[PDB]
């Protein structure tokens, strides 16, 4: 079934020490998150660049990693029910806060953790290049050759277009209808590895370290080994939902060229351009497209998805 | 009277070519904006850093200019009526678009131009250190020594704390009441040069280059000398107003030390801390504090303000 | 169905500034071209070298990119009707001229834009290495395993042999019959990714910036933002068709070795050599074979082709 | 059928001279070992690193080859009957001792050669990337598409997780039952190339150069060309079997990322974590996971296995 998605976003210094801590602390946080039975997996990204759209963002390029002073992370965790995410944070707060806090020395902005519902998904299981023979054999054995997926390689071996949109109030239905039509056509592009549309339902105050006054002082004053009061979060997830309504259009690609020209198909192929124009007409903000590397992930989230 | 404020926000490459552009094109844009009789002035900032709040943002510091790969700009323009801003953009579109487009090669994100109403202002006219003798003389001559302001030096000779907040729906009144009480007490801190609270009323689609499909294609396809259709903006300013409600608390300081310890007075002076706690209890997001240098400005906006 | 092909040809300085231009302005031109409903896609090439034919062109090699002072581009655009190309240029002239002019500082020769009909095509859809599993699955599911194509990777991941020929007047039929027989045999060579034969039908004056006196002066005098009179083209497409008749034999290969020995099969395999000799007997000029890299492309042109 | 496994373990200096003698002497030893008809193949590994488990072993990493002063080898030989291994050593003692002894100048610890029974195996034949087409063709021809394996590339083109465990006396059955359930679920992880569980049955004294007094002196005094008395081994294989019972859980993976996250599936996927917890409850020691490169191998051992 479709899980809910929490996306933890932060910006940190782009230096070895940051990546070292990703390596020590990242796995620990994931292991703690997996204590909750509603956790169905995760997909953690580093932003490697920004789509320049010709020279609309002429200062950007798809891979800015060598020049950038910062690194942005977008950590997706997948949940049977979004409430599971909220419960997991609270039940495991002692561990999670202390692990999370340890990132402090490297932090510039964040964390900020909106929660999303998936309103459309066409996402395959991941497979390594070694797996495809057995996958093919099994699907033919089952008489289901249509269920043979593209090869979407895990652990940093493909790229993601993370396309931010906000929509004019009243035009949400038009946006949703048009974007699905667009993605249904986009799947013809070479190197297309899947797409999903995430619709924001709220924000996790606890995941964003956004407390009332009491918790704020506890965070600022923390030596690293004392929890802020997790009950001092002043708002529920839905209370923080944005209007204009925000969406992420998440599309995966074999490589950055396939991403650039593939995403470009909505601009270059007249038939698809006419359809995508209906999306553009609904926007307050966007599309702004971040190029992401899905480096660390729990690929079994797609197994839950495709049940 | 209180003007409305448009704040054009963008992120560009941090290199000499960007600053050279600022120098050529910036004055031109400012001169075009001044064609409209509702324009009452401007104050343009570059972000120099981020308040680390101890080590809450341990990777940040108040001056990151030597290390940062990007530069963020926040260009305030002040208007008798916010509709004047919208009219100015449309009446001068051929000049403004072509001037603003020229920044393309350096752009990473933006432009994004929210519009604000000022709900509280305690902001003096600017004066250079050469001016104070005459100011004092004139105020005593008029029998108004209470109207002698602090010396708030123009053109990059002071600093700004730009404090972002978003508020839980239903708590806007509590936020506004408490933040005013806070700023009324904060003005006792050494080196305090004034404060104002900006409340978002919407976003200028035209100023943010956010059009429907037609204009989007015109922007992407532009050689630099052809206007997108300014009538292709699909939303009015108020239609883009965010909920949760966004505010900027803008506070000016003699220098970054006065800023750090002065803003810190809300955390360190028990009496003020109790008051500021009432602000904290209302937040969905923030406070996140950007440190800005007001480099280029039309100081007469404060003359309009203090009429 | 078979589209018509316009091929815009130019020679430019081989330096970073040229490639930077390609990156900014290229996408813009492609997006403008896609405004016309007769546009079915594009395939843009840089020449990387020349086939030396042993030492017939002993000064050449298949990859001369490191040593060459110039770069030649051959930009294919595909059209339902060749008249669509002509209409598109005129309907979008203000954008296209200003975009294309911007390449001026780098130009040495061109542009020159002949138009071709496709008289033979055996060209597959492009696929990335990630796609083949799903392609295979779908073709078997449909009971069409014969329709499984070779893997022709898009975006610079294969090479093109661009073979120029001109034919003795009266021998066009002999050339066309023989070249088709040749290509039907050539498809047996390892790494063969497809072939088509293009027959010139004329030249686009407007695409070649070839005007009467009025437009010539407008071009030479242009500051970059004023269109030459697009009605000042003095000849129709067919009026410029060359005699001796010109053809391009366009053959795609997995890599430059497969190209060299594959194209070489017409010289080394006695059975095929005898057939290809019939082609050779008809020539005024050629074969001269340019080695091209198809870097930027709208792969959906092959979807139109293979309908 | 399932062969028995002897694993010869040693630690040597990490320098070119060591690898040079691997190259000269290794093939010779294998050729001698292959004189015995019970020999069914071999798989020789170098340890490249250690799984850090987050920062549990924070000084380790999966590839420590550039920094390590030593190299550990784990040489698996496979036998129809473990007694065949013992007979082979004795029948070929003059060759084997003199060959093995030549490694002396590089040795730091070892050799030590435990013997194992295989209690669970899910291990495919190896294939190179060139082989898969014919394997697929043959399996479909035989009507056995289920028997198409993953591509497990030989000769250092995949990696091994070598997971050491010792079990609380009395909990062997619980361990064995739970580990099999774990591995049956683990096979779903991307890049999984197979797994087996080895249960120690004893230690080869002769393979470990562990003699009584007489042989010990002969080893220490050896010029290199005189055999110690092979009849001076004072214990039989089973007499050296350890309690707590030792197991190796041997799991093969496409690459070190697939290994890290795949092995990690037992910690990150709640369903599998619950199962693997039953393994963890039985342990005296472990899991300690060595990362191995299977460099030199006789792949036909898997042909014997899968008969
Ligand atoms: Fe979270
Ligand atoms: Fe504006
Ligand atoms: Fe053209
Ligand atoms: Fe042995």
């Amino acid at each position: 079934p479709k899980p809910y998605v929490a996306i933890n976003m932060a910006e940190l210094k782009n230096e070895p020490k940051t990546f070292e801590m990703f390596a020590s602390v990242g796995p620990k946080v994931c292991m703690v998150t997996a204590r909750h039975p509603g956790f169905v997996g995760f997909q953690n990204h580093i932003q490697i660049g920004i789509l320049p759209f010709g020279n609309r963002y002429g200062g950007a390029k798809m891979d800015m990693t060598k020049e950038s002073s910062t690194v942005r992370v977008l950590q997706y965790t997948f949940w049977k029910d979004w409430k599971d995410h909220e419960e997991m944070h609270r039940q495991n707060w002692s561990y999670l806060f202390r692990l999370c806090y340890s990132c402090a020395s490297q932090m510039i902005w964040g964390p900020w953790e909106p929660i999303y519902e998936i309103i459309y998904a066409n996402m395959p299981i991941n497979t390594e290049m070694t797996d495809f023979t057995a996958v093919v054999g099994k699907k033919f054995a089952e008489g289901k050759p249509l269920d043979i997926p593209v090869i979407s390689q895990p652990y940093g071996k493909r790229v993601v277009a993370f396309a931010e949109h906000s929509v004019i109030p009243g035009k949400e239905k038009q946006f949703e209808d048009a974007i699905v039509r667009t993605l249904e056509m986009l799947k013809k592009a070479p190197g297309f590895l899947g797409a999903m549309v995430l619709k924001e339902i709220g924000v996790s105050g606890i995941g964003s370290m956004q407390f009332g006054a009491k918790g704020f002082h506890q965070v600022l004053e923390n030596p690293g080994s004392l929890e802020p009061d997790p009950n001092n979060v002043m708002y529920s997830v839905p209370e923080a939902k944005n209007t204009p309504q925000q969406y992420i259009v998440h599309v995966e690609w074999a490589n950055t060229d396939a991403l650039m020209f593939g995403m470009g198909r909505v601009l270059l192929y007249p038939e698809l351009r006419q359809v995508h124009d209906e999306v553009l007409d609904t926007l307050v903000y966007g599309p702004y497209i971040r190029i992401l590397n899905p480096m660390m992930e729990g690929t079994f989230w797609r197994e839950y998805l495709n049940e």
